[PDB]
């Protein structure tokens, strides 16, 4: 059975207007912003980018990979796929 999300844990992360994104439950550092009650610091990759998301609009990688995981024109999606399968792990600063 699942547990409850962890930092790491890898994902496609659903935002409003965009595709289901690679994205990954980051850490939050010592001293750096915490999320709201209830959300997780998601970092999405190729873009970059931080939001705050809950669960509802957070997807297993390995479960939806095989839909969500193709090519899309928009900015960064590409480079996320490689990093998602290649190093999701590794330091993006
Ligand atoms: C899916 S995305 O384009 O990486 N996205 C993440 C940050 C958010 O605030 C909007 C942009």
């Amino acid at each position: 059975m699942p547990h409850a999300f962890k930092p790491g844990d890898l994902v496609f992360a659903k935002m409003k207007g965009y595709p289901h994104w690679p994205a990954r439950i980051d850490d939050i550092a010592d001293g750096a912003v915490k999320p709201p009650p209830n959300k997780y610091p998601i970092f999405f990759f190729g873009t970059h980018e931080t939001a705050f998301l809950g669960p509802k609009d957070l997807f297993p990688y390995d479960k939806s990979k095989d839909k969500y995981g193709k090519p899309n024109k928009r900015k960064g999606f590409n480079e996320g796929l490689w990093e998602i399968q290649n190093n999701p792990h590794a330091s993006y600063s």
